[PDB]
């Protein structure tokens, strides 16, 4: 019992850009871009679609570069994230309902107001290394269980 989502971040050779989420799931934080894929696209099809509803941007190509399963206690579906990057964007990126965009410096990286698993797998992105992870969410601040690996395919 899983549900697939998407995650999508704008990575540049001194920058990466995060959304500041504004309401619903993780309120309060900054991410990267995307949400749930929906019946009738593909995976990428839908991080391209969230990106674009969240940011206004477009992108030539996204590459994959991980996938997270969370799991929350209490919660019957499993989170099955694809996540992607891309450098080359198109477009400035502008604020929506859900996402207020901001550049950072890739030094500061602001993971006290992230989830906190960005911590274990942001070193594995920005060192352009494939990962599988997974992280058990008590609530949304406490990491009880995870596991996190290199791989070669995503």
């Amino acid at each position: 019992a899983s549900r697939l989502y998407t995650l999508v971040l704008v990575l540049q050779p001194q920058r990466v850009l995060l959304g500041m989420k504004k309401r619903g799931f993780g309120a309060g934080r900054w991410n990267g871009f995307g949400g749930k894929v929906q019946e009738g696209e593909t995976i990428e099809d839908g991080a391209r679609r969230e990106l674009q509803e969240e940011s206004g941007l477009t992108v030539d190509a996204l590459h994959k570069v991980g996938q997270i399963v969370f799991e929350f206690v209490g919660e019957p579906e499993l989170m099955d994230v694809h996540v992607f990057c891309t450098d080359s964007i198109q477009g400035t990126p502008v604020e929506s309902d859900e996402m207020r965009p901001c550049w950072f410096q890739l030094d500061q990286i602001p993971f006290k107001d992230m989830w906190p698993d960005d911590s274990y797998w942001f070193p594995l992105l920005l060192q352009k290394k494939k990962f599988h992870g997974y992280f058990k969410f008590q609530g949304q601040d406490t990491i009880l269980d995870y596991t996190l690996r290199e791989v070669d395919t995503v």
